[PDB]
């Protein structure tokens, strides 16, 4: 009931009591653990008020005014709004608190040490696709800060009935296109081959190359979505070069600077924000391991091994491992030499351990998903590999949601 | 109730129904996932018969004779033995079946594709420490097969009352010693510093070097344990050299060929075998990542980076990642050039995926612990990283047990 997590590299123990405030369900049972399943699985006023009260009770507890008259009046004020309107509206302060704690509670995020320095852009007055584009352009420009990347979120109107949803149909604001070929192979990013098609079905004219930035597909208030091109001056890109291998430039790789997730749902006080793009900075391995070396993404270990003059016959020559490291030295060096913010999996995992220590002290724990927190290379020479972690669902939270093209009434 | 696991690199889906036969508990609840906790947590005749029947019902189902007279008579025969003796004895066939399925059911083992080719040595007639030594020497000689390693297990008498336990106090039959120093640092393997002391307290005379093979501390029938030196001709070792770097020989590293776990408990039909050493062959990363590069083990990334002429100032130069790969190319090359059996994390993880496919087809699933199955380097360029896995506890099984020095009445 008051569980213990141990670190097996330092023999450090921490006691978790925050998991008592956990609410949602994990997918695991007493007889089965699903902690490696990727996606485990209209709101009414009956459910809304307990969720609002639970959220408000922790908000007012956070500003040192638990249960005061200002608290009780806001509780009644919201209770009466849910009675009248069958929903309610967050104060700006509550919105910023809510957003910051959805990040704080993101168990799959290794970067949460930064959770309190989030810039929240309130876009709940938006009504059109064009307004979303404008709001999203300002988000991009701010978060990029000329390479001095700053974390931020832009929050579009909450879900009302269900058929009037604000949605960014892109999974990230900046992604490269994926084109299949007549010979079956893929140009660009295979991940986005389907979304790259949908843009064309809606009228996008593709430059059909490698690193072609996709347009935005913005759906406002349930209406059919619309295409907008992000001004290229707003899309910062880093060309990937190596500090030793000069042939690495001829690989002609590059990546975008701003990681900005746009397909998730923000839950605050039982209110659902279906469009809530949020951005930080990359850990190098996201690019240099997954984006570049997944078999089903850019898949470059092939060429990189070739140019290094590697034994590619035997699997046991570790030619894949050796080329994977060079690629990540180059992603980091390129970003740093350009002064674009990035963190290596060593610094980032060390910071999460120190974050964890801060959380258990001043909060009673920190939900953490080991499967996602451990980096995709060199796992056990980073400190989080040896750190036991308890995973549980706290609110406010970011949640997955269906891709909007599978659920949307059209025209 | 009939769950689905997905592979996110191949889009392959498999349906798990074997988890219905799961029995023990995982430590997880509907509200908390503990799949990253390392160790989550006298038998009477009331509990023994359901466990015996459940085991016998699956044994006789495995030889195509479910519920026959030969089955029903064995059920009654065991029921009457548990009535008379408050325990029972397995047939040799049932012992071999039991042992093979404890391996098959080992969710943290990536090598299970081999589970049916296990050599089972029945040592239930053993009565003395010296007998254990003899049985264990024959196990070592057989499993090593001059480097053509063969999987095997030796099974000492089952637990009767509790104070008459057979125990191998070593955690592995072959381990290197760990000596602290006057200046605090450690010589050899820091993992075994405590056990290396216990041997001395019992009278071991240490050659106090690096790779000094520890003696065996064998406890028979509850009596105080006794020290035996494995004949050095029986302990096969590989010196670690690199196929490119000739200075790598001067590192003077070497490792033993035979991985042989001796501190776990084998459960079959509700009977507990407290001494049951079992052995296979190494995956290279067990040596070259964990044993060699854990901060709390040999910790060699220091020197290896030095001799490679690496940028060791910045963390983001990935000098640790680069040296980690070289060390694992060398472990593999050394073992192979000596014809000592070993598997690289690529071949081994590929084989486990194909094992998984075999299991789901002919068995309805395969319990698997993602946290342990993914190798400690290059995680996502191996296929198991992208494979969802369901973890659950099947019996027969290998279980953890307390270290015997913490629990043993002495003299
Ligand atoms: C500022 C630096 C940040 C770093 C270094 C970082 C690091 C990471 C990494 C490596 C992942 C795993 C992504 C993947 O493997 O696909 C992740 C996931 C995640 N990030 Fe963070 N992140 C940062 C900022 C943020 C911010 C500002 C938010 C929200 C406001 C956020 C919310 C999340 C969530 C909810 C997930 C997991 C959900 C999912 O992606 O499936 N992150 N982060
Ligand atoms: C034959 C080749 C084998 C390979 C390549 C292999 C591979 C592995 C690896 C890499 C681990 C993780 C160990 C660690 O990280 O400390 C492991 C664990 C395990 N192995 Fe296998 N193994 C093999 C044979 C066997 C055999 C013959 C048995 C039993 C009869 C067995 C039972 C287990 C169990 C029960 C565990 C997990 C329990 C624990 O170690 O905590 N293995 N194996
Ligand atoms: C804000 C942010 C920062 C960062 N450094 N990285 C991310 C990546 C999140 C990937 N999610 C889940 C996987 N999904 C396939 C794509 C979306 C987000
Ligand atoms: C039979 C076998 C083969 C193999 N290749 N590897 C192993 C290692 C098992 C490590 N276990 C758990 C961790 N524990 C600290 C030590 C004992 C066993
Ligand atoms: C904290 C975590 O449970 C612990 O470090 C685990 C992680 N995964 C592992 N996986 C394997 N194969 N072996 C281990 O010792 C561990 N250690
Ligand atoms: C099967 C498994 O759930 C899946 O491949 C996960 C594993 N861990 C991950 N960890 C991170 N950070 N990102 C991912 O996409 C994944 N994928
Ligand atoms: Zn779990």
């Amino acid at each position: 009931r008051f569980l213990k997590v141990k670190n097996w590299e330092t023999d450090v123990v921490l006691t978790d009591t925050l998991h008592l405030k956990s609410t949602l369900e994990t997918g695991c049972t007493e007889h089965i653990c699903m902690g490696s399943i990727m996606l485990p699985s209209v709101a009414t006023k009956d459910q809304l008020f307990p969720l609002a009260k639970e959220f408000l009770d922790q908000y007012y507890s956070s500003i040192k005014r638990f249960g005061s008259k200002a608290h009780m009046d806001r509780l009644e004020e919201v209770n009466k709004e849910i009675e009248s309107t069958s929903t309610y509206q967050l104060k700006d302060t509550e919105l910023i608190y809510g957003a910051k704690h959805a990040w704080r509670n993101a168990s799959r995020c290794v970067g949460r040490i930064q959770w309190s320095k989030l810039q929240v852009f309130d876009a709940r007055d938006c009504t059109t696709a064009h307004g979303m584009f404008n709001y999203i352009c300002n988000h991009v420009k701010y978060a990029t800060n000329k390479g001095n990347l700053r974390s931020a979120i832009t929050i579009f109107p909450q879900r009302t009935d269900g058929k009037h949803d604000f949605r960014v149909w892109n999974s990230q604001l900046i992604r490269y296109a994926g084109y299949k070929q007549p010979d079956g192979s893929t140009l660009g990013d295979p991940a986005n081959v389907q979304f790259t098609e949908i843009c064309i079905q809606q009228g996008w004219k593709a430059p059909r190359g490698r690193f072609d930035v996709l347009p935005l597909l913005l759906q406002a208030n349930g209406n059919d979505p619309e295409l907008f091109q992000i001004p290229p001056e707003l899309v910062l890109e880093v060309p990937i070069r190596h500090p030793k291998f000069d042939w690495f430039k001829d690989l002609g790789l590059k990546w975008y600077g701003l990681p900005a997730v746009s397909n998730m749902l923000l839950e605050i006080g039982g209110l659902e924000f279906s469009a809530c793009p949020f951005s930080g900075w990359y850990m190098g391995t996201e690019i240099g391991v997954r984006d570049y070396c997944d078999n089903s993404r850019y898949n470059i270990l092939e060429e990189v091994a070739k140019k290094m003059d590697l034994d590619m016959r035997k699997t046991s020559s570790l030619w894949k491992d050796q080329a994977l490291v060079e690629i990540n030295i180059a992603v980091l060096y390129s970003f740093q030499s350009d002064k674009v913010t990035i963190v290596d999996h060593h610094s980032a995992t060390e910071s999460f351990i120190k974050h964890m220590e801060n959380e258990y002290r001043c909060r009673g724990g920190c939900p953490a998903d080991w499967v996602w927190i451990v980096p995709p290379m060199s796992g056990s020479i980073t400190p989080v590999f040896h750190q036991e972690m308890l995973n549980y669902r706290l609110t406010p939270s970011f949640e997955y949601q269906p891709d909007p093209w599978n659920t949307h009434v059209w025209k």
